[PDB]
């Protein structure tokens, strides 16, 4: 009753161009079995949304990667929030939602907006830049480690650790193997920065430790929650800003609408998160036998959610393959949906908005003028190099 496909969603061929296979995954049926990794897959919007909004049946405490924590030991101690179900998830989640609250965004908006405007002006002096290294990476690296309260020493480990975390969500293919092997220096730096004496007062990390006074988390939970911000709060914003720049470089008409109305900067970033979906996939594990799309999935089964495919499903989105900055983007699952929906979404939107705002007010054109290279990661979709020429406004 369930179609069996041999497509490998974690293959280099797939990462290179996933859209044809994603339609094959969608049109084969609302639920598919992937023989390559012995998992269930859902690729349409309706099933991804339902699975994401049924945490009692599709749990996250047995891992959000392929590995089943009930079966194998995790490569690192489980995340107290991402790899937790309610009610264990609730109080650590409330702490991160307060640390990264709308009220906190007021304290960092001027610094983030200034750094964004300064970087675009700096890049306009050089003309021909790499939108990844010199823009997508340089800007988050210039605001987020300081907002965490991180010291200067050892920041070179932040991006390699983030790519390791994202790779480790995938199957035991070469990409995961080479990430985990000899990863101990990346882990030691991160785990050391998660301790209270290494976080500047007033930063996200110190503010987390400050919530141990409240009884929401214990002092020994706070470092793990700091690790969560250091695993997810940098690499994804990089790919997201690079995607937006990629779109504005591929859709020059949408760049011109953004110039004529910079207040579209925030929704233009949101649409870039739908269009490229930097977090492509996540896993759930069935708590019980469950009917999904006419298929009976047993207990203890891994279910793979194609977030990116759900954001391009023509059953839900009109013209899904077009970048449209005025599109009503609410309901896209680029940040998740439900109880685990990205608790850091306000930081990513803020970083994205002020960058696209900076581009909207200072740049006339963005033309690709060099070899484009894709970056391969079992979870993330993003570019290795995006050579563009910026024309000043
Ligand atoms: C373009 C940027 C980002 C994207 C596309 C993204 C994507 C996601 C997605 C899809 C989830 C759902 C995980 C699941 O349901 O299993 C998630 C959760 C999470 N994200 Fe983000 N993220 C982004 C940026 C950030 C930032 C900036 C932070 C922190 C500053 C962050 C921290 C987290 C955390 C801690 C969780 C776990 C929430 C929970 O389990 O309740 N992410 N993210
Ligand atoms: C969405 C990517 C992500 C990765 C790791 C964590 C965590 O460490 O809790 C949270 C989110
Ligand atoms: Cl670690």
């Amino acid at each position: 009753t369930i179609p069996h496909l041999a497509i490998d969603p974690f293959s280099l061929d797939f990462f290179d161009d996933p859209y044809p296979d994603q339609q094959t995954l969608r049109d084969a049926g609302p639920v598919v079995y992937l023989d390559k990794w012995n998992v269930y897959g859902v690729a349409r919007y309706a099933e991804v949304h339902a699975v994401l909004n049924d945490p009692t049946t599709f749990c996250s405490s047995r891992g959000v990667g392929l590995s089943d924590f009930k079966k194998e030991k995790p490569w690192r101690p489980p995340s107290l929030i991402l790899e937790a179900d309610p009610p264990a998830h609730t109080r650590p989640r409330a702490v991160l939602s307060k640390v990264l609250s709308p009220a906190t965004m007021k304290t960092i908006r001027d610094g983030f907006a200034a750094a964004a405007d300064a970087k675009v002006d700096e890049l306009l002096q050089r003309g021909c830049i790499d939108a990844i290294a010199d823009l997508a990476e340089a800007y988050p690296l210039s605001v987020f480690p300081d907002a965490m309260g991180l010291k200067q020493e050892g920041r070179e480990h932040l991006l390699p650790y983030a790519g390791l975390v994202a790779n480790a969500f995938g199957p035991p293919n070469e990409l995961r193997q080479t990430a985990i092997e000899r990863s101990a220096p990346h882990q030691a730096y991160v785990n050391e920065q998660c301790q209270r004496p290494n976080l500047a007062p007033g930063g996200f990390g110190a503010c987390i430790h400050a919530f141990t006074d409240t009884g929401e988390i214990t002092p020994d939970e706070a470092p793990l929650l700091v690790r969560s911000l250091l695993s997810a709060g940098l690499d994804t914003t990089v790919n997201g800003i690079g995607a937006a720049v990629y779109c504005l470089a591929r859709f020059p008409g949408e760049l011109q609408r953004l110039r004529s109305d910079p207040t579209l900067a925030r929704n233009a970033f949101e649409e870039a998160v739908r269009f490229e979906s930097p977090v492509q996939t996540f896993f759930r594990t069935t708590t019980r036998e469950v009917e999904l799309g006419g298929a009976v999935i047993g207990e203890g089964e891994k279910v793979l959610m194609f977030l990116g495919s759900a954001n391009r499903d023509p059953r839900r989105w009109s013209d899904p393959d077009l970048y449209d900055i005025t599109r009503k983007t609410s309901g896209h699952v680029g940040f998740g949906s439900g109880v685990h929906m990205c608790v850091g979404q306000l930081v990513a939107r803020l970083e994205g908005e002020v960058m696209l705002s900076a581009l909207a007010r200072k740049v006339a054109a963005i033309d690709i003028d060099g070899p484009v290279k894709r970056r391969f990661n079992n979870t993330l979709r993003g570019l290795e190099s995006l050579p563009v020429k910026l024309t000043p406004a």
